[PDB]
């Protein structure tokens, strides 16, 4: 991404048109969007033994 210097000379009309593309860093974006996942490990107390 750097300047520069545009210079036209003569008859005539044109169109210019500048785009950058670029990595931005992410808008706090959850890749878990749309899903609230829960996970939860525990052993089992008296109810088997």
């Amino acid at each position: 991404n750097e300047g520069f210097t545009v210079t036209a000379e003569g008859k005539g009309q044109g169109t210019l048109s500048v785009v950058t593309m670029y990595h931005a860093k992410a808008k706090d974006q959850l890749t878990c969007n749309k899903f609230d996942l829960k996970v939860t490990i525990k052993p089992a107390p008296e109810t088997e033994k």
